[PDB]
């Protein structure tokens, strides 16, 4: 699949929004991801224990690691489909370290689509959700065919 110039103006355009609190973004995406999916917080060794969101909010280490991840997702949709080079060590990483199922990258683009909705309902209309989603489900295509191309199937 292809987006226009079009859609991607309409992604870099709210991504905009989100870089001017990477971190904020962050704990408001993996927040909501966890209290939605709770299974995918077995995932991280480093944040299992967490319990509430209370604990969660305060937590320095995961407020990085958001930090970490949506700079790696923005870096990514910058490239505007060019991506594969930033894709190869996301996707051995995530396949054969950390073990994470399509499923679950399914579960995390929801997420971001969840919080984009709340906090930027101007700038993330129909159209603008409709080419965001396009660009998570491409990247979510170039991932799953890259782990299958590392023995993943997951
Ligand atoms: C938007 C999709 C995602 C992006 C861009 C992303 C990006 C990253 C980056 C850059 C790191 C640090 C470097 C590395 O280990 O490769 C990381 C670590 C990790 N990711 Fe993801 N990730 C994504 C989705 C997920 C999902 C859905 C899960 C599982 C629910 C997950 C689980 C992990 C784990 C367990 C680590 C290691 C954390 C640690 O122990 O420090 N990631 N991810």
């Amino acid at each position: 699949m292809v987006l226009s110039e079009g859609e991607w103006q309409l992604v870099l355009h709210v991504w905009a929004k989100v870089e001017a609190d990477v971190a904020g973004h962050g704990q408001d995406i993996f927040i909501r991801l966890f209290k939605s999916h709770p299974e995918t917080l077995e995932k991280f060794d480093r944040f299992k224990h967490l319990k509430t969101e209370a604990e969660m909010k305060a937590s320095e280490d995961l407020k990085k690691h958001g930090v970490t991840v949506l700079t790696a997702l923005g870096a990514i949709l910058k490239k505007k489909g060019h991506h594969e080079a930033e894709l190869k060590p996301l996707a051995q990483s995530h396949a054969t370290k950390h073990k994470i199922p399509i499923k679950y990258l399914e579960f995390i683009s929801e997420a971001i689509i969840h919080v984009l909705h709340s906090r930027h309902p101007g700038n993330f209309g129909a159209d603008a959700q409709g080419a965001m989603n396009k660009a998570l489900e491409l990247f979510r295509k170039d991932i799953a065919a890259k782990y299958k191309e590392l023995g993943y199937q997951g």
